[PDB]
């Protein structure tokens, strides 16, 4: 894994964010 799912989802949703 969640941990590892949390931030490259996280991130990819940021990126879309920002963007």
């Amino acid at each position: 894994a969640i941990v590892a799912l949390v931030v490259a989802i996280i991130i990819a949703i940021v990126v879309w964010s920002i963007v």
